[PDB]
Protein backbone atom coordinates (compact mmCIF):
# COMPACT_ATOMS: atom_id res chain seq x y z
CA UNK A 1 0.00 0.00 0.00
CA UNK A 2 1.14 3.76 0.51
CA UNK A 3 4.32 2.99 3.27
CA UNK A 4 6.93 4.76 3.53
CA UNK A 5 11.13 5.05 4.91
CA UNK A 6 10.16 7.17 8.05
CA UNK A 7 6.67 8.25 9.44
CA UNK A 8 7.25 7.66 13.10
CA UNK A 9 10.00 9.87 12.62
CA UNK A 10 8.86 12.50 9.78
CA UNK A 11 5.44 12.62 12.16
CA UNK A 12 7.35 12.94 15.15
CA UNK A 13 9.38 15.81 14.01
CA UNK A 14 5.65 17.13 12.00
CA UNK A 15 3.85 16.86 15.13
CA UNK A 16 6.02 14.86 18.09
CA UNK A 17 5.91 17.02 20.78
CA UNK A 18 6.91 16.41 24.36
CA UNK A 19 3.12 17.91 25.21
CA UNK A 20 1.27 16.37 22.85
CA UNK A 21 2.75 12.40 24.17
CA UNK A 22 1.11 11.36 21.27
CA UNK A 23 2.22 7.40 20.73
CA UNK A 24 1.06 4.40 18.44
CA UNK A 25 -1.75 2.03 19.88
CA UNK A 26 -2.03 -1.36 18.73
CA UNK A 27 -5.77 -2.61 17.67
CA UNK A 28 -5.01 -5.67 16.00
CA UNK A 29 -1.86 -7.75 15.11
CA UNK A 30 -0.60 -10.25 12.61
CA UNK A 31 -3.16 -13.94 13.72
CA UNK A 32 -3.42 -17.50 12.30
CA UNK A 33 -6.72 -15.98 10.62
CA UNK A 34 -5.48 -12.79 9.47
CA UNK A 35 -1.69 -11.78 9.95
CA UNK A 36 -2.45 -8.41 9.62
CA UNK A 37 -2.13 -5.37 12.20
CA UNK A 38 -3.67 -1.94 12.85
CA UNK A 39 -2.69 1.06 14.66
CA UNK A 40 -3.50 4.27 15.73
CA UNK A 41 -1.84 7.35 16.72
CA UNK A 42 -2.97 8.53 19.61
CA UNK A 43 -2.17 11.89 21.55
CA UNK A 44 -2.11 13.22 25.14
CA UNK A 45 -5.60 14.85 24.27
CA UNK A 46 -6.39 11.45 24.06
CA UNK A 47 -7.17 12.05 20.71
CA UNK A 48 -6.28 10.08 17.72
CA UNK A 49 -4.57 11.73 14.99
CA UNK A 50 -3.28 9.29 12.99
CA UNK A 51 -4.51 5.36 11.67
CA UNK A 52 -1.97 3.18 10.08
CA UNK A 53 -2.50 -0.60 8.94
CA UNK A 54 0.30 -2.97 8.59
CA UNK A 55 1.72 -6.16 8.17
CA UNK A 56 2.56 -5.79 11.88
CA UNK A 57 2.45 -3.15 14.67
CA UNK A 58 5.17 -1.52 12.56
CA UNK A 59 3.91 -0.81 9.40
CA UNK A 60 0.46 -0.04 10.79
CA UNK A 61 2.31 1.93 13.12
CA UNK A 62 4.28 3.81 10.08
CA UNK A 63 1.41 3.58 7.51
CA UNK A 64 -0.30 5.67 10.63
CA UNK A 65 2.43 7.90 11.86
CA UNK A 66 2.90 9.14 8.36
CA UNK A 67 -1.03 8.66 7.45
CA UNK A 68 -1.61 11.48 10.39
CA UNK A 69 1.63 13.01 9.25
CA UNK A 70 -0.20 13.46 5.31
CA UNK A 71 -2.44 15.83 7.18
CA UNK A 72 -0.75 19.60 7.04
CA UNK A 73 -3.29 20.78 9.21
CA UNK A 74 -3.83 18.85 11.85
CA UNK A 75 0.44 19.26 11.60
CA UNK A 76 0.32 22.83 12.16
CA UNK A 77 -2.56 22.57 13.87
CA UNK A 78 -0.51 20.42 16.68
CA UNK A 79 2.68 22.51 16.09
CA UNK A 80 0.56 25.84 16.22
CA UNK A 81 -0.69 24.19 19.68
CA UNK A 82 2.57 23.68 21.34
CA UNK A 83 3.62 27.28 21.14
CA UNK A 84 -0.15 27.71 21.73
CA UNK A 85 0.25 26.08 24.64
CA UNK A 86 -1.44 28.24 28.23
CA UNK A 87 1.15 25.63 30.66
CA UNK A 88 4.14 24.04 29.56
CA UNK A 89 6.45 22.55 32.22
CA UNK A 90 9.07 21.12 29.58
Amino acid sequence: GSLDMNAKRQLYSLIGYASLRLHYVTVKKPTAVDPNSIVECRVGDGTVLGTGVGRNIKIAGIRAAENALRDKKMLDFYAKQRAAIPRSES
